[PDB]
């Protein structure tokens, strides 16, 4: 979760 919304925003 953590780093696919790093990556999304
Ligand atoms: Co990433």
């Amino acid at each position: 979760l953590a780093e696919a919304l790093h990556d999304a925003l």
